[PDB]
């Protein structure tokens, strides 16, 4: 592991502080601006989303990316969960209510011996089986999310290939003729310190840099600083033009 200040330039420039951690898959070698922060365990809020899809995959919970997980008709304050939803859009706009049942379908018994196969973070799920992702007991740090996201990226997690391909499937998040990103990102607001995360992998042609980074988030008005500063550093490091 090496610790590279120099990015923390791209968090000041924005009045935020925050860490990125970045892992060469080929040379097998990190990086990160704070080696503290690096390995600091948070609530995972949404970035959750990928092992409960995995788990719910694998559990028949969700028979494929097409099923449809109709609206409860409940209207909530982000427009888009107010609709239809698939395992795609659902990851896409981030939809608590559809991975809150999906939850409660898994229930905490198989939650649990789920994310301890997984190896997942502090492996607690205390809490209401249904948020415990967003205000309950379980915490995982950057370098814990690379180390999980590795796994996936190789099938090697303790559930099928297919659930594994479909997770990954809806990850997808940018491509073009230079890169493909998969991710997902997260905003845990219910319990302080309020932060932000992006966690994923960069496929280029031959290496993938797995990354994980949070960022300190008084307001909903910085969420799109995750992607920012990340791309910056990619940039820096020469993973992106
Ligand atoms: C949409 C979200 C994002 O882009 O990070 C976010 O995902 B969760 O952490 C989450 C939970 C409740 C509300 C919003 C979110």
């Amino acid at each position: 592991w090496q610790e590279n200040k120099s990015w923390n330039a791209h968090f000041t420039e924005h009045k935020s502080q925050g860490v990125v951690v970045l892992w060469n898959e080929n040379k097998q070698q990190g990086f990160t601006n704070n080696l503290k922060r690096a390995n600091q365990a948070f609530l995972p809020a949404s970035t959750f989303k990928i092992p409960n899809s995995l788990i719910a995959l694998d559990l028949g919970v969700v028979k494929d990316e097409h099923q449809v997980f109709k609206w409860d008709g409940q209207t909530r304050d982000i427009a888009t969960w107010n609709r239809d939803h698939n395992l795609i859009t659902a990851m896409k706009y981030s939809v608590v209510p559809v991975y809150q049942e999906f939850a409660r379908q898994i229930g905490e018994a198989r939650m649990s011996k789920m994310l301890h196969a997984f190896d997942y973070g502090n492996e607690d799920i205390s809490g209401n089986v249904d948020s415990f992702w967003l205000d309950g007991g379980i915490r995982i740090s950057a370098t814990e999310q690379i180390s999980f996201l590795r796994k996936l990226y190789h099938n090697k997690l303790h559930v099928s290939e297919r659930s594994q391909r479909i997770v990954k499937q809806a990850m997808l998040t940018e491509a073009n003729g230079d890169y493909i990103i998969r991710a997902k990102t997260g905003y845990s607001t219910r319990i302080e310190p309020k932060i932000g995360w992006w966690v994923g992998w960069v496929e280029l042609d031959d290496n993938v840099w797995f990354f994980a980074m949070n960022m300190d988030m008084p307001t909903s008005d910085g969420l799109g600083l995750r992607q920012a500063i990340t791309k910056e550093v990619l940039k820096q490091e020469k993973i992106i033009p």
